[PDB]
């Protein structure tokens, strides 16, 4: 015999209270078994609580599907919007126990500091932050990562979560060392509105900044669909070899080849060559050229060059003739076709302007659709092309798609330009629609200024921006792909033959026979038979559109956590174990089982890993802030109404807080893997990381509980 007892909230003190060790243990192990059994109860209840705080804070869209048989199906289906708020309204629900327990203790035990609220708060904080993270690391698929994306806000969230626990040390040890004074404790609650407004503004901030791709997945509820962030998915005749030459104006200089064939090649030949205007004009289009071409002993051909003048005047097709004469053998002669009609192509304009196609099919998922134009027959000169959006099958005006029009200038020598437009994510299953993107006449710009020589100049000027064929784009609005696939999967699986005559209060009861009418499941649920049956009676499903379970399951959590508080109070200090220890060791691992499942499924199911850690951070923040706020606010106010100090214990907690903060800094540190870019993403992919970081975190949690227990044993620690 080492410890006496304290009267509970519901349960009374065990009658003899001090038998031999033959009974100082049996009642203790009975207590422990009843406690783990109530922990299973609380697990199932908080499961239902989360699954009914998710029906509220969610939108339902109506979907109709035309069956090929000749009829259709019209049914509304919820789509849980996964904002940042919808993770701080389920990091809270999932942490409903560790708050209410704290509320009961101080009320139950005569408005005095019952040291099983802070101990369980810190114990569950360390347990989650060191073990749920290990699971989020080593429960992902065999090899793959879901590395965090919004690392920009994790710093703030984690620095808040760790400012929370080192604030307990602040309230009761540094401003007043042993008192939760009246003014403090009030802000411990008011700091929760800080978090809620932070969520309620930093969701909108990152909502419109991101039209990012919203992947869809199947919630484990009846018909919930969860949206989240993802990525997007024998005479030597001499003559021209060719009597006609083709070349472009931009070349300037062009080459002509003149071949001697047959006869005696050893004779040096001198042949006069000279150019003459055909349709060409010297000094404006090309330069007149003349001279002598010399063939060495043994040559077969020679090359000459003539200059061609290029300008910004888009002239018509044009040519001029080069002629040869005066063949001298110093057997050989001037070959036939000794004149080359060099013909030229002018390209000094822009010309044809046409769209890609007149019709395209684009899903609403893109949101910002980016389609191009195309130029043909040159690009010189500047243009100003109007682009108009005209409504179609659906009604535009920035309702189904952002309908705006206007004008875009195409700079000189720019072949390709791409115009954008914005598109709504109406967030609904539909079919195709249509809209139009007609083009009209651009405005031409040449040189900034805007007898036959001038008339031919205008005959050249005719080259201007003329529209091509494709001048109006009727885009087709399509259906989001993943959304279609997910709703198809769900309809093929569930949500069939539904009407509210009797949905659950008659059918939440069938689980007994529905599950026990292979051999593993038997013993897997002969401990939950009672719990499930007792949990189908009182929290009936969402008849009140979400609030038909959240107004009851909270009361049942109150009942079960009253049982937990009383039994943990009467088990600790019965075997002799200090009351605080069994929080950090025993109660914490059972009050926070829902969190583990929530984070685990979030990690293994989505594509990122910020919700799975957002859960941990939100739970750690709300536990401490809300729990101590309400419990110690009411305690301090009660002692204020008649003038007392509320002398909470400074010690027995400070060491745990400081140790947790040190270990939490180590956590946040090693979270960013050493050499991370080739030690994989956040969760998985590297065998060594995935398989040893988890063991490190488990060792850290083990050291935490071990040293909390040691400090409670001997207390000789430096604090
Ligand atoms: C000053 C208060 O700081 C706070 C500290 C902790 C808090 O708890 C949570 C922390 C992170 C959460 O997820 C973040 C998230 C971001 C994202 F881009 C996409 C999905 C996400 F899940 C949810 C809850 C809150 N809400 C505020």
């Amino acid at each position: 015999g080492s410890y006496y007892c304290k009267k509970g909230v519901i349960l009374p003190i065990w009658e003899p209270q001090d038998p031999s060790f033959g009974d100082k243990i049996a009642r203790a192990t009975v207590y422990f078994v009843a406690m783990v059994y109530m922990f299973l109860g609380v697990s199932i209840i908080a499961d239902r609580f989360m699954s009914s705080i998710e029906v509220i804070t969610s939108q339902e869209k109506e979907i109709t599907i035309k069956k090929p048989n000749g009829e259709t199906t019209k049914t509304t289906v919820r789509i849980w919007n996964e904002t940042v708020s919808n993770l701080t309204l389920m990091a809270l629900g999932s942490s409903a126990p560790e708050i209410l327990l704290s509320v009961i203790e101080v009320c139950g035990h005569n408005f005095t500091a019952g040291d099983l609220g802070p101990s369980t708060i810190v114990g569950s904080a360390a347990f989650n932050m060191f073990i749920i993270i290990a699971l989020c690391v080593y429960v992902v698929p065999d090899g793959e990562t879901r590395k965090i994306k919004h690392l920009r806000v994790f710093f703030v969230t984690a620095a808040w979560s760790i400012f929370a626990y080192t604030w307990l040390y602040i309230i009761l040890s540094v401003i007043s060392p042993g008192v939760v004074e009246v003014w403090e404790g009030l802000l411990t609650f008011f700091f929760f509105p800080i978090c809620v407004v932070f969520a309620w503004v930093a969701d909108r901030r990152l909502l419109f900044y991101k039209y990012v791709y919203k992947r869809y997945r199947a919630g484990k509820q009846r018909g919930m669909i969860i949206e989240h962030e993802g990525d997007r998915p024998p005479v030597s005749k001499i003559f021209f070899e060719q009597g006609t030459y083709q070349c472009l104006e931009n070349c300037g200089t062009v080459a002509l080849t003149i071949i001697r064939r047959g006869g005696d090649l050893t004779n040096t030949v001198f042949v006069d060559f000279r150019t003459e205007d055909g349709t060409a004009n010297a000094g404006s289009d090309y330069e007149f050229t003349e001279g002598t071409v010399v063939f060495k002993p043994g040559d077969t051909q020679k090359e000459i060059r003539v200059g061609i003048i290029d300008d910004d005047i888009f002239e018509e097709d044009e040519n001029f003739l080069v002629h040869l004469s005066n063949v001298k053998v110093s057997l050989a002669c001037l070959g036939s076709p000794s004149t080359a009609t060099v013909t030229i192509f002018d390209d000094d304009h822009a010309g044809i302007f046409t769209f890609e196609e007149p019709v395209t099919h684009v899903s609403e998922s893109i949101g910002i659709m980016e389609v191009k134009v195309l130029r043909t027959s040159g690009a010189r000169g500047n243009v100003i092309v109007p682009y108009k959006t005209i409504e179609g099958t659906a009604r535009g005006g920035g309702e189904d798609f952002e309908d705006t029009c206007g004008e875009l200038e195409f700079q000189n020598d720019e072949i390709v330009k791409i115009i954008t437009i914005r598109i709504f994510d109406r967030e609904e299953y539909e079919k195709e629609c249509s809209f139009s993107l007609v083009l009209e006449e651009p405005k031409w710009i040449r040189r900034g200024m805007k007898s036959k020589e001038e008339e031919e100049r205008r005959i050249a000027e005719m080259g201007r921006p003329i529209l091509g064929e494709h001048t109006k784009l009727e885009v087709i609005i399509e259906e989001s792909y993943e959304f279609k696939s997910t709703v198809d999967k769900l309809i093929k699986k569930t949500n069939l033959a539904l009407v509210v005559g009797t949905n659950s209060w008659r059918e939440q009861f069938i689980e007994a026979i529905t599950v026990s009418a292979s051999c593993f499941d038997y013993v897997m649920h002969f401990l939950t038979v009672f719990w499930k049956v007792l949990f189908a009676f009182v929290p009936p499903t969402e008849y009140w559109n979400g609030w038909a379970c959240f107004i009851v399951s909270i009361l049942m959590i109150g009942l079960l956590t009253a049982f937990i508080g009383d039994l943990a109070s009467h088990f600790g200090c019965t075997i002799g174990l200090k009351d605080s220890v069994t929080a950090v060791v025993f109660v914490a691992l059972g009050t926070s089982v829902p969190d583990t499942f929530a984070s685990k499924v979030a990690a293994t199911q989505d594509q990122y890993a910020d919700a799975s850690i957002g859960n941990v951070t939100g739970s750690n923040a709300v536990n401490v802030f809300l729990g101590i706020g309400v419990a110690w606010s009411i305690a301090a106010i009660y002692h204020a109404a008649n003038g007392e100090q509320f002398k909470v214990s400074p010690g027995t907690l400070a060491f745990s807080v400081t140790l947790f903060t040190i270990f939490a800094f180590i956590n946040v540190g090693v979270l960013l893997y050493r050499r991370r870019p080739e030690i994989g993403g956040e969760l998985g992919g590297p065998r060594t990381a995935k398989l040893l970081t988890s063991c490190l975190f488990v060792l850290l949690w083990l050291l935490y509980i071990f040293f909390s227990s040691l400090e409670a044993y001997c207390h000789i620690k430096g604090f």
